[PDB]
């Protein structure tokens, strides 16, 4: 129910959990 945000390689996208 989380959601962390990531940027890979400039692709920047946010994964949730919890």
């Amino acid at each position: 129910g989380f959601c962390r945000c990531l940027c890979r390689r400039g692709d920047c996208r946010c994964i949730c959990t919890r």
